[PDB]
């Protein structure tokens, strides 16, 4: 029995008193609200909110049976007796409390009939998680395939078909029950921790996500090199082996930006050395030279680190002496068994642990290390009587990796303020993206099932803040011999997902350079294609920094009024323009692609398809996976380079997919120095825009550049524009009012300024794109 007793406003927040205690409501923006129950009591702070203290001005009104607290899109409606808060966008009901808050921590809400619920972070259960119940406890799932209710990186959040996001702002061992136990009840639970939730609303999925990342944190632009080719295995055993691998990329003519070193960099065995956090000199005798020698070839070095210091490690006595480790309740360093051996866990929640760990990252970063891999932050083993500075293991568990990232991010920004940190981690919390976190999906099995789950995982993480979620390309766990077809399919799909990092246990090679002749002839041009497409990918990255828009988008974005599309986890958008359908079984001879209504082109073959709703059937081959381009797309390319350190946009090649069904289209290309964390804030960029206007008798392109530019920015780019599906009736072109004839022969064989290829239906324009506006007009 809960009822309203009294309220007041203090500092823009509404504090309500019931018979059971105090409740604080603060709008964190016009469409986001933090609801803190037990507000009177001391509890852990918010982890999910980028600005925990903020509270924007809201409107309060009172009636007999209700209060109403409104931010301008989001309204909280507070029923007095019995006490129940519900949430409205306009006057559409988003979400209503059932019994709401109780005791242990427990929140109960009604689900509407037909409401679909995405969320939970990494699970393999189906896109719509309604009807499921699962824990909120980050945990390894070694060798997963086609099913999981619990893995490395859960999120205590959901996204509904009613276009709200709900966050349980609580770091503790808990559970979510999405209308499983009771069909119309969403229940959130925890053993302890903060008793708060956050509701975010939107008028569309993009703007929900913009609103969500507004209050939880925007990912800062990673360094362009994170969009490149990684060499990684578990693991290079020696400096010789690592140098031989960088060399193999060179001698095999595969692009390579970054080599990743796993745990053998600090000791010769898997067990017993962890916490050394220093070079194993018997096997890495000259590491500063190694890294400098690699940097001369434009290659970065990334090192694995972990939260555990073993008692067998060289740093045990020192970590104990500095009070860097988590303690038992008695006050001693807590030691426990891990796979790796007997050890403790660095307390990133304390000042002492944070300083000690940070000093180590500083020193290695001074030596040459460009980036950082933080493995096992679930934490992988975390006994319940472990005590951190702010709470026990079960209370802080799901926020450990999150704070680890914060610690490392701040440290790297402090040491290198002119560089963008690279932080790759296995576990975090809502908002960990504001510390640069780049998550991967853990120890996936080397099976088709492992590959077939990657899109579901990626989309689930992308929707709730994590743009750079990716997989171990080719698969990681077990196997006894390479499954060549699965490997190829996985590295194909790789091109069209966020981070190009094949990784696997080293009894089978993960790196494409170590594959047979057929596999390399298939994958070499695709890895090059990933580099030629950097303008497309880096521009989606820019948009993610700006608005939260994930790089991978689900099919369901294509039609917000068709909730059945929510179930699709086999076709997705890579940026605005490409609909990708990975092949996830052996021997598949054709696919049916549920392309939205409109016009689509085969990316590889240029074939044009129109569809009014029905799916398209495309045949498959071993050299590609099915990718369709949306009519009206501008696909930008630069020439392939070995390393993003050599990246230039002096030469652009842009492909426009014309169709009269799209009378107006746009694209952009975001260019900056690829490394400056302040490029966007300070406008040190070159933002190229392109607008096509397509009428019955003309096709008009308007080109422009904004921003203040950056150092090394080309003033003039040689630009080849290729118009696919171009009309054969264009007689003339003018460029900024100057008329040029269109050639109809020998387009591939003359330095033609405008040439129509009648066999391919492509019109090619070659011109100089300088700083001033440019207008290209084709007319029949
Ligand atoms: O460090 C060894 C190895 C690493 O290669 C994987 O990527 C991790 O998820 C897991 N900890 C196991
Ligand atoms: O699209 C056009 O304008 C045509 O096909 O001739």
């Amino acid at each position: 029995a809960v009822f309203y007793k009294e309220h007041k406003l203090r500092n823009d927040g509404l504090v309500i008193t019931t018979n059971q205690g105090n409740i604080r409501l603060q709008f964190k923006s016009e469409a986001a609200i933090e609801v803190l129950y037990r507000a009177d009591s001391k509890q852990l702070p918010s982890f999910a909110l980028a600005q925990p203290e903020s509270a924007i001005k809201a409107q309060l009104t009172e009636t007999e049976n209700h209060l109403q607290f409104s931010g301008g899109t989001l309204t909280a409606r507070i029923q007095k007796r019995p006490f129940a808060i519900s949430y409205y966008r306009d006057s559409e009901l988003l979400l209503a409390e059932e019994s709401g808050f109780q005791v242990k921590i427990n929140f109960r809400f009604y689900l509407s009939p037909g409401e679909k619920i995405l969320g939970g972070g990494q699970r393999i259960l189906g896109m719509d998680r309604r009807g499921q119940r699962f824990p909120l406890y980050n945990r390894a799932h070694y060798g997963y395939s086609d099913h999981s209710g619990q893995m490395y990186f859960g999120l205590p959040a959901i996204m509904s078909s009613k276009q709200y996001i709900l966050v349980f702002d609580n770091s503790a061992s808990g559970a979510m029950d999405i209308g499983k136990t009771e069909s119309d009840i969403l229940q959130l639970e925890a053993k302890s921790g903060r008793s708060a939730y956050i509701l975010v609303a939107g008028n569309s999925y993009p703007s929900l996500i913009e609103n969500f990342t507004q209050v939880t944190g925007r990912q800062p632009l990673p360094p362009r090199w994170a969009l490149g080719s990684f060499a990684s295995r578990f693991g290079y055993r020696s400096e010789a082996e690592t140098r031989a691998t960088v060399q193999k990329y060179k001698t095999e003519d595969f692009p390579l930006d970054t080599i990743v070193l796993d745990l053998y960099w600090f000791g010769k065995d898997i067990k017993g050395h962890m916490g050394n956090l220093d070079w194993d000199k018997e096997n890495f005798p000259t590491p500063l030279d190694m890294m400098a020698d690699f940097k001369q070839q434009g290659v970065k070095t990334v090192l694995i680190t972990e939260p555990f210091v073993l008692t067998s490690s060289k740093r045990w006595d020192d970590a104990v002496k500095a009070k860097a480790l988590a303690k038992d309740p008695q006050g001693q360093p807590k030691a426990f068994e891990l796979y790796f051996g007997n050890g403790g866990i660095i307390d990133v929640f304390s000042k002492e642990g944070s300083r000690w760990f940070s000093s180590i990252y500083k020193d290695l970063s001074k030596q040459g290390v460009a980036g950082w891999w933080g493995d096992l932050g679930e934490p992988e083993m975390h006994p319940e009587d472990t005590q951190h500075a702010i709470g026990d293991a079960d209370t802080v568990h799901n926020a450990y990796g999150h704070r680890w990232a914060e610690m490392l991010y701040q440290q790297q920004l402090d040491q290198f303020p002119e560089l963008r940190p690279f932080i790759m981690m296995r576990a975090g919390f809502v908002g960990s993206q504001r510390y640069g976190m780049i998550p991967w999906t853990g120890d996936v099995s080397r099976t088709w099932g492992g590959l077939a789950s990657q899109v579901e995982l990626a989309l689930q993480m992308s929707l709730l803040g994590f743009g750079y979620i990716h997989s171990d390309l080719g698969g990681f766990a077990d196997g006894e011999t390479l499954d060549k077809e699965m490997y190829i399919r996985w590295l194909q799909y790789g091109v069209f997902q966020p981070v190009y990092r094949p990784h696997g246990q080293d009894h089978i090679p993960s790196e494409p350079v170590f594959q047979d002749e057929e596999t390399k002839a298939i994958l070499r041009p695709l890895v090059k294609l990933r580099y030629r497409m950097l303008p497309y990918i880096y521009t989606a990255a820019y948009q993610n920094t700006l608005t939260g828009m994930p790089l991978m988008r689900p099919l369901f974005f294509s039609d917000e009024k068709n909730p059945a599309l929510i179930d699709n986890k086999t076709s997705y958008f890579w940026g605005d323009s490409l609909l990708v359908t990975p092949i996830t079984q052996a021997g598949v001879e054709s696919v049916s692609i549920p392309a939205p209504k409109g016009v689509w082109f085969d990316f590889w073959k240029d074939t044009r398809y129109q569809t009014d709703g029905a799916p398209l059937t495309l045949p498959t081959d071993l050299h590609t996976i099915p990718v369709l381009v949306k009519a009206g797309a501008f696909m930008p390319y630069v020439p392939a380079v070995s390393t993003t350190e050599d990246y230039r946009s002096d030469s652009l090649e842009i492909h426009y997919y014309a169709d009269a069904s799209v009378p107006l289209a746009q694209g952009e290309i975001f260019e900056d120095d690829g490394k400056d964390p302040n490029s966007i804030k300070r406008n040190q960029f070159d933002l190229l825009t392109l607008q096509a206007t397509h009428t019955d008798n003309q096709l008009h392109f308007q080109l422009a550049r904004t921003g203040k530019g950056y150092r090394g920015m080309p003033e003039r780019r040689a630009t080849t524009l290729v118009i696919h599906n171009a009309s054969d009736q264009y007689q003339h072109l003018d460029i900024n009012g100057k008329t040029i004839a269109i050639a109809q022969a020998d387009c591939a064989s003359t330095p033609a300024l405008a040439c129509y290829d009648q066999e391919r239906r492509q019109l090619q324009l070659v011109f100089t794109w300088g700083r001033e506006a440019l207008n290209l007009r084709l007319h029949k």
